[PDB]
């Protein structure tokens, strides 16, 4: 063993050890229980930072602690390759999309191998692949036939300039990001996924994942937004009739999810876009100039709740059906046409928006629910007017008296009745978008025939490839401009016929990858069954919070849909989320690296992120330190949820104590080389030994818990650390003080071995020769806990009587019942009562 750490030599030497060994190269092996470690995979950014490295650095010290525990560990990395940054790449480099994607994959797979993750790479998979895409293509047409996938028109934001759709992120102020034209609304044929019919699914299978963080799954119950509500209709009133056609004549139907305050309507409001608002407007320019200026504005609800409320009266009236009062309609920009009825009843004595709606306008407000002697002010909004639980109905004729949930359903029972209203469920959840007119995704697998129809590609002529030697222009989809893409024959007729040239949200790649990485190289369908049976579900996730609603909402609705096909047996993808904080870097600038610099502005500390260029290289931290300072540095500056701040003293820190691993290990063996490690029957040993085997299994179990159970790895390091600052303070010379230390160096190195596998792996040949991954997760040997037992005096009114033997656990009332049954105590107490017994633990009890 040579004397001092050196990470540039034995770092690729134990990658190669494991690479060799094939550890991380894994089957379906019923011969081990699986355990399946997935770290979200990367888009192709060009080069990895230290976000990535803490990403997987995670991923791979949980990994590497269930290996040590026998299980059968599939811990799979692949590459999210579709998308717009090598659109963006391909349109400054001039270079395919392709081309720009495989050279950044490569790079980063290096950089990867070099941090020494114990990854399969047998089943590294590239979404860009047609060996990839095709299987979502195929599922595709699939959920086409079954209407689950459909066409429909749709909305989008046209750049007349660019001559391109684009998001809402790239639409500032109403114009175009890169062309600041102003654009236009336009309604286009695209496809979407029916999710909306597997919401209740989606939101109740919540349940099921006992071991998911709870502000999650509140976070997918808020988007899905279920609502139980009452569907009401008012009567349009005799006078209020003119322009209106069909049903929009006899009734305004509204939803409400407060059907109990129906006696305290005020008045009632519509969307712009509601028949009765453009019957009103016929004559009166104001109104027309009121629904124009809502048409232009957006509906997004990040304008939605700051926006101020705004409307106008109609001279409409529709009747209340359960008092009989005319109600005036007012058109608002609030109310959003297309959820629920386009329409809603007003109630400002206890929703607080309709409460300043009407302040503002004085409208009246009628109070109809009461929660105790809470006085009730018509000028001021308190807190409790809006309360569901502890609330009870007033001037509401025979509802009076009632809470939320009886009078809900007497109202229910009492609209039904007279036909008026009836129950109904909401949800704010919409149908999934899928087309996007963009070229560097997967191609949607649908011809367009003037004969047949929109017809899905049969999937004997699956995958539509998507052309590799294509560069982007920024002006409009390539593909739509390639004749030699789109034209082609109808597969029902045979005749002449278009490919659709839309590709798919990239969001649908990263919806099924983990069940590919079962079986990447399966070619007869999405996942093969003896792989799904074996693999299951994902046992452990790890990736950052900020995806913990549209990726997870997705992922879990493709699961179903898979399940549904007989694909794979399991209802839900992922058993267990870690969501790790975020690393943050100084920021300099014109954004500059960090690297770049010496000690430009100096701006301040923020997340690690390709916007500001803050990314610190992780190949500039292995060439000067090497991997194991980099895992250790990430799991030791923070636990895993809380942010980490890049510091270079931080660095410092890691290799020097990887130095002291180091020089204990070499300082051990250069003072006698190896042993057996003691074990056994540990009577007979020294104080000082004794306490270092305590410290030793009380280091082993509580390393145990935090990487088992509580997932908090930079404790697990400090408890290893005071394991050797005990064993620096230990005489370890003697024969058995030898055998002890053996089994402190041995147990350490492989209580970090998941950190820092490579300082360890090495070590650990040093010290033994066995294989580490055959020896296994170090034991704890439970009498190595227990201390040694005490004596203590028995006293009766002062005098000693007898003597008892107590453990050092025993609490005061084990020494005073102790006490009172010595023998010595029994035939000096007299059978009289103890007026008080004094117990001074360690020492002795007296009873008086
Ligand atoms: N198209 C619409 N535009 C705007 N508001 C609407 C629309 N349809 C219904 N509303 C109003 O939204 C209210 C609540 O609907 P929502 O789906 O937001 O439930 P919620 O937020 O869970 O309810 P709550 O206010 O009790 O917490 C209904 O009482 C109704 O007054
Ligand atoms: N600064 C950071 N600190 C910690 N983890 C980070 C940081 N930046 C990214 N990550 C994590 O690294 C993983 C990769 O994220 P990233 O945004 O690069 O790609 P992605 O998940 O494929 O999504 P997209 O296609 O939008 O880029 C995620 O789990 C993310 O939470
Ligand atoms: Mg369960
Ligand atoms: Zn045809």
């Amino acid at each position: 063993m040579q004397e001092h750490y050196q990470p540039a030599a034995i770092e690729p030497a134990a990658q190669k050890k494991w690479d060799d060994a094939r550890i991380s190269n894994v089957s379906e092996d019923a011969s081990k229980p699986k355990y399946y470690c997935l770290s979200m995979f990367p888009y192709p950014s060009g080069k990895l930072h230290m976000g990535h490295v803490r990403n997987y650095t995670i991923g791979d010290v949980l990994s590497r602690f269930k290996l040590l525990n026998g299980f059968n560990v599939m811990q799979p990395m692949g590459w999210d390759a579709f998308g717009m940054p090598a659109e963006n790449a391909a349109m400054k480099n001039n270079v395919a999309p392709a081309a720009w994607t495989y050279d950044n994959i490569e790079y980063m797979k290096t950089q990867l191998k070099s941090l020494g993750f114990a990854v399969d790479w047998e089943r590294e998979v590239a979404t860009c692949k047609p060996e990839y895409y095709r299987w979502e293509q195929w599922l595709f047409t699939k959920l086409f036939e079954k209407g689950i996938v459909y066409r429909k028109n749709g909305t989008v934001n046209w750049d007349p300039v660019d001559q391109t759709v684009l998001a809402n992120e790239q639409v500032i102020d109403g114009r175009g990001w890169r062309s600041g034209a102003l654009i236009e609304k336009r309604e286009i044929p695209m496809y979407y996924f029916k999710i909306t019919d597997y919401a209740e699914e989606l939101l109740n299978d919540l349940d099921k994942l006992e071991h998911w963080p709870e502000q999650v799954k509140t976070m997918q119950r808020n988007w899905i937004g279920k609502s139980r509500g009452m569907t009401v209709r008012f009567a349009v009133s005799d006078d209020s009739k003119q322009g209106l056609e069909g049903d929009y004549a006899k009734f305004l139907q509204v939803y409400t999810t407060r059907p109990d305050t129906l006696m305290g309507a005020t008045y009632v409001a519509v969307a712009a876009e509601h028949p009765l608002a453009t019957a009103a407007a016929a004559d009166k320019p104001e109104l027309q100039a009121f629904i124009a200026e809502c048409k232009a504005g957006s509906v997004a609800e990040a304008d939605m709740a700051t926006m101020e409320k705004k409307g106008v009266p109609t001279g409409r009236y529709v009747v209340n059906p359960l008092n009989g009062d005319k109600l005036e309609v007012w058109i608002a920009n609030y109310v959003l046409w297309g959820y629920g009825d386009g329409a809603v009843m007003a109630v400002p004595a206890h929703d607080e928006r309709d409460f300043e709606f009407a302040a503002k306008y004085n409208l009246p407000k009628k109070q109809v629910i009461a929660v105790g002697d809470n006085a009730f002010d018509a000028n001021r909004w308190q807190e409790w007017y809006g309360d569901k639980e502890n609330g009870v109905l007033v001037n509401s004729g025979d509802l009076d008296g009632l809470d939320f949930q009886t009078a809900f359903d007497a109202v229910a029972a009492k609209l039904q009745s007279q036909g008026a209203g009836e129950p109904k469920t909401q949800y704010r959840l919409r149908d999934w978008g899928i087309s996007r007119q963009r070229y560097w995704g997967c191609p949607i697998p649908i011809v367009h025939c003037e004969k047949c129809g929109n017809v899905p590609v049969p999937a004997d002529q699956l995958p539509v490839v998507l052309p590799e030697n294509v560069v982007p222009d920024g002006m409009g989809s390539p593909l739509a401009k390639m004749p030699e893409f789109y034209e082609t024959s109808c597969p029902c007729c045979g005749g002449a016929a278009k490919r659709e040239t839309d590709t798919m949200d990239t969001f649908i790649e990263s919806s099924w990858y983990f069940f590919r990485y079962m079986s990447p190289k399966f070619s007869d369908g999405m996942v093969s069954a003896e792989s799904a049976k074996y693999w299951g579900a994902v046992d452990q996730y790890i990736g950052g919070i900020e995806h913990a609603i549209l990726h997870l909402l997705y992922a879990r609705f493709f699961t179903k849909l898979m399940r549904d096909e007989g694909l794979v047996n399991v209802d839900e993808p992922f058993e267990r989320l870690l969501t790790q904080g975020m690393v943050v870097c100084e920021t300099y600038y014109d954004w500059i690296n960090p690297a770049d610099v010496e000690l430009v502005v100096i701006s301040g500390t923020e997340k690690m992120s390709k916007s500001k260029n803050n990314g610190v290289d992780p190949q500039e931290l292995i060439n000067a330190y090497g991997a194991d300072t980099a895992r250790l540095f990430m799991m030791f500056a923070a636990p895993p949820e809380q942010s980490l701040e890049w510091s270079d003293s931080g660095v410092e820190g890691a290799h020097r104590f990887l130095r002291r691993l180091w020089r204990t290990v070499y300082e051990y063996l250069k003072q006698g080389g190896a042993v057996k490690a003691f074990a056994g029957n540990q009577d007979g040993l020294s104080k000082e030994l004794k306490d270092l085997r305590h410290k030793l299994h009380s280091t082993t179990a509580k390393v145990s818990d935090d990487y088992g159970r509580r997932q908090q790895f930079n404790t697990a390091i400090a408890a290893v650390m005071e394991l050797l600052n005990q064993y620096d303070k230990t005489d370890t010379g003697s024969e058995q003080g030898r055998a002890v230390a053996q089994e402190v160096l041995e147990a350490a190195v492989r209580l970090l071995w998941p950190i820092v596998p490579h300082i360890c792996e090495t070590l650990w040949s040093e010290l033994n020769g066995a294989k580490l991954w055959e020896a296994g997760w170090p034991t704890v040997d439970e009498a190595a806990l227990v201390k040694s037992e005490i004596e203590v005096m028995v006293q009766v009114n002062g005098k000693l009587r007898g003597k008892i033997t107590v453990a050092a656990d025993a609490s005061k009332a084990d020494l005073e019942a102790a006490a009172l049954a010595n023998e010595g105590a029994v035939k000096f107490m007299e059978g009289k009562p103890a007026k008080k017994i004094i117990v001074v633990p360690g020492r002795l009890v007296n009873i008086v």
